[PDB]
């Protein structure tokens, strides 16, 4: 069908792909049984959307994905997409880490040509499973010309977030999905797209960050801010290597005499320190007192993304600063 | 004024103490500077709603709040309200760690009189600082008859939250103290108190935990769940002796494969993992597949709070886990 | 089977019935072909948690709804909750108008067993359609011993709304029903029920209102606040006999020179007005200096149904405005 | 930094050749509200406190910017009135034409701030800056929230990169467009927000934090234009409920509506009597657009129901764009086109 996208469909495990006895097994199935094609021949609705081709990259729980296989998947993106053939892209995923796939991709993908992230937060064989429609709605986001130029997209639950933005906020719902501060970049309601917002960010092809023949990334580990916090988790992470510690801070960054010690002892090491908040929202204003750099409005888990692809390029703490007031 | 509740305004720091030399310094403020009678005179009105007493605990940012601290306020509180000439307690104290000093009160108070811990997002000398009404509503709180028995509260921006549910959801804004599913206890609007809820849960009066001439508690650490987290976090917790450890896991407390060999070694030297969230919200189900104990509904710092204080009565998983059911 | 609760389903209709040629048809689907026997065999889980039986006791669309039908399903439920062979009841309905049918109940129902209003946003044909697990939700709750008690429910997406606080918040989206302010009595996860809160109002065997031998109800209008909102419609209401007008005011239930005018005429001929607010959430406070009482943090929908029943019991200003305080 | 307001003549701009020029546009509401004790935050007045006693409770704004205040109104905002927002669209327009005038705060009530700055949004001809700002209690307050909330509006309307965003909403360290904030709470001092489309930006520490930017047509890409007004189209607001009766429809035809916005049941769903008002209306020549009284979300089209479909404007905004495009067409295609665009 000549009048229709182009989209390929590439799947990495999830549960959108979780398989279980039962359809009220909502906790406990297996992941890695079901394959790209057994769920687009479960929506044939998709293919009246478009030409849909599936591609198995893997089929894992997104807790065990890795920053060496975000990598391979947005190097893959990034040829697909060079591709004349190939209109969009869907990226089945586990709901669990895909805001820090997603983010990564946003930052390294280079082409204006829609990615959109798509998970579930029941099984395929659950009663009510949210993955079909999740799908539907993904392919049709994808496919659309007026989803071009916006970012990378996470799509769920009849909403459209950006990556830099979204953010899984309940560990076991549905609506799971939001951006408190930011809100959605559009809605599918009634088989219609209404888009909202266009972020005022860096991303894709206006993005620095190009990642294609890298192998691998600057280890960056994520330190938890909390009342009696120790420095010797500082001491360790130190003594592994890591190029980079993002603080999932008290409130706005904020830092007891054992962070500002550990923080102080890894930077005399060369290590980069950002202050983030375990909060879940809001900004971490700049604060010249405090040892780090800030996260502006980044989460932890996105925090970590920018600085290890920030690390790729500089070790100037101006430089990486500024990507994160920008990225 | 023999008609007007006995109020003690128990002081222990925070941005509502904190002092800066201009309205618009709303980051690098002084906390320490402040005592309890200059926030009490700054809000004469206060003394229309009860006879109010100042007691200077300590006078601290709460990112350097600790559980020896926190045990003492406890004990201090306790003190306070077995006493016939005390109807309530206010505590002022920072956001960025409110919720695990008043989560530890809601556990350890043996009282039915209201214990209010109040604070602000702006220090006291802001353009529009917020910590003179905050202080304002948690006296009228405190003293309301119809307050009594409700478990510990968090005061701000004219809502009370209770402490098992209440946390800061924003680094940075005024209305940062949230519990996105289970609401205000009440909201205090046009200087009424208008009463919502009342929390479901084991608290105060009808808590097993008792810390009345406890000297220490269990060391629990907090370790975050992300692409490529480490088990060498879970090493070095263990090397220096932890009792618990607190997941904030991906997802419903979701473990990678490096987390599951962390946390097997952690069970096999006898310590506690508590499965907890990193998304802010909702349930971590129970999964008999999964090492460690779930959390339930509490967020990673209640969490620790509840554990080191299981801890204290036993050891035994069955009952820590029904705890973290119950409280 | 002995050991399971006696649950009926009563069918009331709603999208939850509704049914269309195919699975992404939004609109133009029937409600009215779709039998409570249909929905009970297309979720045979049910059959685990409860003997149920099922009851057709209307099937329309809620937008069609009347306080006539909605005071027959009270007398019908005040009627089947009477028997001992009863444990509980869900009540399907349409989401448009549920939280009017279920508020109308709350204050209606003699009995502490488990009413559970359920409803879907997506027919029953539709792909990933949410009635099916929002039943079988609804049937958990009102089968569990530790539901009785809590005033009349709405479940649907995993959540336990309490009738006097849960609204429809969005147009279009699965979790539209939400509580900003009072949050959900409880959730259900991996098959378990969570309660978070019991809410702090009078309800069902605490109620004053009794309605099991009314034929109908005083008529009751709501008129909205804007911009240059026009008097003629109190002067409409007045003349078409309403006893009651409840007002969808501009903020706090503030009101132009306009709607002053026609509220003071209607007070004039024994119009008792209620000012709620059209913003959706939040206090409406007293104020001696406008017209007509307040409606607390009833929105307008709810307002309407607590007037009607209170014009049932009074004429005193004093004592509508304590209901408006207590239910 | 010292007002230099000379003999027939008036206020000169501080001299700060670094800061932009910024006019305060007062027209009332609670910002400008005053009572006798800091505790009353209802039965306080309006009408009495003018813009200049709000720049000089925050003399802090001459060091964002050169400010000059202009009194347009004094009025609770309950009582806004479409020819008074007409008028206030105008004026804003004329200073925005002005080299001298970087843009314009305007101070109003919370309870309509959301439908005149929705009317100025569609109806404003520059990309300088529009910022409203508003205050939930009032300048007596304790820990009153105005001053703030026009220290950051200032800093929003000062900013170069404020340029060509739509009109904003400040309060509470966050800035809404015009198009998606609303007043969600009574009350709260949180109550601006837009629920599924974010802020535009928030402001922490003294920085703006800019997330968003509208895809919505307004202000410089707007076809609206009401300048040479005096008057506009009646549009009236009926809500959905259970029993909702067909007589408003027909008071509402009978007092000559050109319009009529719907406060729907859910996706902006319509009893039997309704659908009997609604189709008496439109054989009137009536436009009715269906809304939803949820607060938030999509009403999608149904060929099988009267009217057109607010797509996610609430009935307040509904009613702002319906007026305007009544001034324009009577055209049902070009009318519902307008709710998908702006
Ligand atoms: N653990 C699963 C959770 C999900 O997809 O909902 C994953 O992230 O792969
Ligand atoms: N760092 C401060 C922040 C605050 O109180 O707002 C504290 O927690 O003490
Ligand atoms: N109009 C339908 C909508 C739904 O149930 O979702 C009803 O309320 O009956
Ligand atoms: N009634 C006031 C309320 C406020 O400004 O907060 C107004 O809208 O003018």
């Amino acid at each position: 069908d000549d009048k229709l996208p182009n989209i390929v469909i590439l799947a990495t495990g999830g549960t959108i792909a979780g398989s279980a006895a039962t359809g009220t097994q909502t906790t406990g199935y297996k992941i890695g049984a079901l394959g790209v094609d057994t769920l687009i021949n479960a929506v044939p609705e998709v293919k009246k959307l478009a030409n849909v081709k599936g591609e198995q990259f893997s089929n894992m729980a997104s807790q065990n994905m890795t920053g060496d296989v975000v990598l391979k998947l947005s190097q893959r993106v990034n040829e697909l997409l060079a591709r004349d053939d190939v209109d969009g892209v869907v990226i089945t995923h586990g709901t669990d880490t895909v805001e820090e796939s997603a983010y990564f991709l946003h930052l390294t993908v280079k082409s204006d040509k829609p990615v959109v992230f798509v998970a579930a937060m029941r099984p395929a064989t659950a009663i009510s499973a949210d993955g079909p429609m999740n799908l539907l709605e993904a392919v049709r986001v994808a496919g659309d010309k007026q989803s071009r130029g916006r970012g990378v997209m996470v799509v769920l639950n009849d909403r459209i977030g950006s990556a830099r933005y979204i953010t899984k906020t309940n560990a076991s719902t549905l609506d799971t999905f939001k951006a408190n501060e930011e809100g959605y970049l559009g809605v599918i309601i009634g088989n219609r797209i209404y888009y909202q917002n266009r972020i005022d960010k860096l991303h894709t092809t206006r993005s620095v960050f190009d990642v294609r023949g890298l192998t691998s990334l600057p280890k960056v580990d994520i330190l938890y801010g909390y009342q009696d916090d120790p420095e010797y988790l500082y001491d360790a992470a130190i003594q592994h290597g890591v190029k980079g510690i993002v603080y999932a801070g008290m409130g706005a960054g904020q830092v007891s005499v054992r962070g500002i010690a550990g923080m102080r002892k890894a930077m005399e090491k060369g290590v980069v320190v950002i202050r983030s908040t375990r909060t879940g929202n809001g900004i971490v204003p700049p604060d010249e007192e405090l040892p780090g750099l800030v996260s502006d409005s980044l989460n932890p888990a996105h925090a970590r993304i920018l600085l290890m692809l920030a690390l790729t390029r500089t070790s100037d703490p101006k430089v990486i600063q500024e990507y994160f007031h920008t990225y």
